[PDB]
């Protein structure tokens, strides 16, 4: 159940793949304050991406549908040459520069940016910041970059710590 | 398998759905006297829709794969309100402005005109004009529009002639 590449989902002057636009400000208007950003199950595949209803749509499925759309990229969000430079940081410790253009590309650099203030801000919601900002590394890592075993959670941690401190 | 609707494929600057463009500008550089265009069959149910390697498939693929486009939009790219206006204007008969804005939505007349230009491009390749627009009429009809029963295919017909006229 592929979507497009990212290159072919959205094009400057826009910021931010549509789908995840729609499903990131549906979530902010209704369920910040949901424990459901923070669950690392994988929701059941998705097949229709119409999002026809999806102002209707409870927390627990919009959360999902996030989940979705990072499963369903034709490759990962955070390709394995910027996994590479950011382990290379990550190791010989700012991740950041690393998830940017030209290491990372353009559409994917963005598409995570978006993503990143949106999980900033289910971070800010939550009673304590360092435990969210640590659960939701634990919960996009994976999704993000699908050798310690715990990487792609770290990476995210890092990344989200970053941001919350600009 | 149901793709996103055509207002969160693209936006201004650009004038087509990508995947659409992708499909197109892959057929037209190798299959454009090819008899794939004109089949009515309807292809098997696409969850693919990467296109990691659309420059490697032969037309078949690529004819199916436009076709595949039409039929997984949420909605028919002729709305029930441009396909009453347009068949008021056909039964009192030129089509061509009652499938443009407002009364067919921009990104589907956009979508509509990218793909009547490249059906066109299809029917000058052809032996004979008029019977290759009546095929194609007969073949995208009912993709584009999902009372005479042959109404869709009429107003292809009659769409793709108005704009070979131009
Ligand atoms: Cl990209
Ligand atoms: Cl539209």
């Amino acid at each position: 159940l592929t979507l497009p590449d990212l290159p072919e989902q959205f094009s400057p002057p826009d910021v931010a793949p549509p789908l995840l636009v729609k499903l990131v400000e549906a979530i902010e208007r209704t369920g910040l304050d949901s424990e459901s950003h923070y669950r690392p199950e994988l929701p059941a595949p998705r097949t229709d991406w119409s999002l026809s209803d999806v102002d209707q749509w409870d927390t627990a499925a919009l959360a999902d549908g996030i989940k979705s759309f990072l499963l369903a990229l034709p490759a990962p969000l955070v390709t394995p040459e910027a996994s590479a430079e950011a382990r290379r940081a990550l190791r010989e410790a700012p991740v950041g520069p690393a998830l940017e253009p030209p290491t990372l590309p353009l559409h994917r650099a963005l598409t995570l940016r978006f993503l990143l203030q949106h999980l900033g801000r289910v971070a800010r919601r939550a009673p304590a910041l360092g435990p969210a900002v640590r659960a939701l590394g634990a919960t996009f890592g994976p999704l993000l970059l699908r050798p310690s075993p715990d990487f792609p959670a770290l990476l995210v941690e890092k990344l989200l710590q970053e941001h919350l401190e600009e």
